[PDB]
């Protein structure tokens, strides 16, 4: 699925994203759209042969199990695949654990060149919401 901007926001809003860890909701509508640009079926391959995964673009080398990254945990607990579903619950929950280790949104090399320390209250300018 390819959401609309105020769609995902709402999506995310709805699923206990907005502020989570201190992150306001326009963080994580930025990070989708440079990760992903808001398409729930994105795949990239990584250097090291592991493969990111989704709208947030979650990484197999620890997070989801695609069978295809020799070593890797699963630390979701989760197929690689349900982060590619119209409904983002595995990807948002997935996300939720990231955030969570340590580093926060910089886990997200999109969300920190592209997004950090930028206006990203714009990224939900307008919804109604
Ligand atoms: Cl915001
Ligand atoms: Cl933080
Ligand atoms: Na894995």
């Amino acid at each position: 699925k390819v959401f609309g901007r105020c769609e995902l926001a709402a999506a995310m809003k709805r699923h206990g994203l907005d502020n989570y860890r201190g992150y306001s909701l326009g963080n994580w509508v930025c990070a989708a759209k440079f990760e992903s640009n808001f398409n729930t079926q994105a795949t990239n391959r990584n250097t090291d042969g592991s493969t990111d995964y989704g709208i947030l673009q979650i990484n197999s080398r620890w997070w989801c199990n695609d069978g295809r990254t020799p070593g890797s945990r699963n630390l979701c607990n989760i197929p690689c695949s349900a982060l590619l579903s119209s409904d983002i619950t595995a990807s948002v929950n997935c996300a939720k654990k990231i955030v969570s280790d340590g580093n926060g949104m910089n886990a997200w090399v999109a969300w920190r060149n592209r997004c950090k320390g930028t206006d990203v209250q714009a990224w939900i300018r307008g919804c109604r919401l």
